[PDB]
RNA sequence: CGUCGUCAGCUCGUGCCGUGAGGUGUUGGGUUAAGUCCCGCAACGAGCGCAACCCCCGCCGUUAGUUGCCAGCGGUUCGG
C-alpha cells in the first residue's frame, strides 16, 4: 500500500512541547522537532489498515472527525468518496453520548428541507421566514455530515486526538474503537489504532486519508481512481 | 387584590463535570427597551416571562346616506 512514499510528504512535527508517552515512536531531534520513526509508522499502518479493511468488509460505518483549518476540505471529500459520515466544522459536545437528543436536530433539518420547496407553502410571514432560514443555515452548517449517521458508529477516524480530546473521550466511554493520526504532542494510550504521522501538514493528511478511503472502497467491490489532490 | 416590578428575569429534559451541596447550558465579545438578536463555547434543545396576536388615535380606499351633511342647481317667510 504505502511503500516508502511517506518520507516525501512528511516525517513528523512538533518541538520540545511533546508528550513523553510518544517516545516509543520518535527517532531523533534534529532541528529541535521530533522525527517520527517511519518503520514504526509502517508497522502500525499495517495493523490499522487491516482493522479498517476488516470493519469495512462487515458493513460497519466509520465516523471521520477532523475540524482543524488544515483538514476542513480533505476530510469532507475523503469521507464523501466512501459515502461515510463525517464531522468537519465543530464537534458538538454529546454528539455520541447524547446521540438521540442531537440526532433529534437532523429530523428538524430534513423537515426544513421539505418546507422551503416550491410546491407546498410560501405564505409564511417574512420575519418567520428569515428565522427558519437562519435555523436551516445553522443546521446545514453543523449537521451536513452527521446526517448520514443512523446509529452509533463502529469506529471514529480522528485526524488529531489532542485537538479532538472530547470526541475521543466520548468514543472511549461508549467502547467505540478510535483510529487517530497523531504527532508527537499526543497521548497514544487513548488511541486504539495509532498511525504515528504528521497531522498538521496538508499532504500527510491527504495521503493517509485518501489511501485509507481507497482501501474502504476496495472493501466493497469497486475501484474509483481519481481523488481531489490540491497542491 | 396590593407590592418588589412592565423590572429582565425564573427554570426544565437529556448529555457532560464534581465524593457531594451543586455547576454547565444562562459564562465571554458586540447589540437591544428587552435572557432582543448575532458570534464564540461540553453542550444540544425546550418552557414560563420579553415581543407579537387585541383596542384607541394619526393617512387613504370600498360598502352605504337617515334623524347626518349641503359643493353645484332651482325655489325661499332668510333655518338645509
Ligand atoms: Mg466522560
Ligand atoms: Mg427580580
Ligand atoms: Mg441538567
Ligand atoms: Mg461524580
Ligand atoms: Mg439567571
Ligand atoms: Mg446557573
Ligand atoms: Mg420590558
Ligand atoms: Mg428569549
Ligand atoms: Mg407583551
Amino acid at each position: 500500500v504505502k511503500e516508502l512514499l511517506e518520507a516525501g510528504v512528511h516525517f513528523g512535527h512538533e518541538r520540545k512541547r511533546w508528550n513523553p508517552k510518544f517516545a516509543r515512536y520518535i527517532y531523533a531531534e534534529r532541528n529541535g522537532i521530533h522525527i517520527i520513526d517511519l518503520q514504526k509508522t509502517m508497522e502500525e499502518l499495517e495493523r490499522t489498515f487491516r482493522f479498517i479493511e476488516d470493519l469495512a468488509m462487515r458493513g460497519g460505518t466509520i465516523l471521520f472527525v477532523g475540524t482543524k483549518k488544515q483538514a476542513q476540505d480533505i476530510v469532507r471529500m475523503e469521507a464523501e468518496r466512501a459515502g461515510m459520515p463525517y464531522v468537519n466544522q465543530r464537534w458538538l459536545g454529546g454528539m455520541l453520548t447524547n446521540f438521540k437528543t442531537i440526532s433529534q436536530r437532523v429530523h428538524r433539518l430534513e423537515e426544513l428541507e421539505a418546507l422551503f420547496a416550491s410546491p407546498e407553502i410560501e405564505e409564511r410571514p417574512k420575519k418567520e421566514q428569515v428565522r427558519l432560514k437562519h435555523e436551516l443555515e445553522r443546521l446545514q452548517k453543523y449537521l451536513s455530515g452527521f446526517r448520514l449517521l443512523k446509529r452509533l458508529p463502529d469506529a471514529i477516524f480522528v485526524v488529531d486526538p489532542t485537538k479532538e480530546a472530547i470526541a475521543v473521550r466520548e468514543a472511549r466511554k461508549l467502547f467505540i474503537p478510535v483510529i487517530a493520526l497523531a504527532d508527537t504532542d499526543s497521548d497514544p494510550d487513548l488511541v486504539d489504532y495509532i498511525i504515528p504521522g504528521n497531522d498538521d501538514a496538508i499532504r500527510s493528511i491527504q495521503l493517509i486519508l485518501s489511501r485509507a478511503v481507497d482501501l474502504i472502497i476496495q472493501a466493497r467491490g469497486g475501484v474509483v481512481e481519481p481523488s481531489p489532490s490540491y497542491a
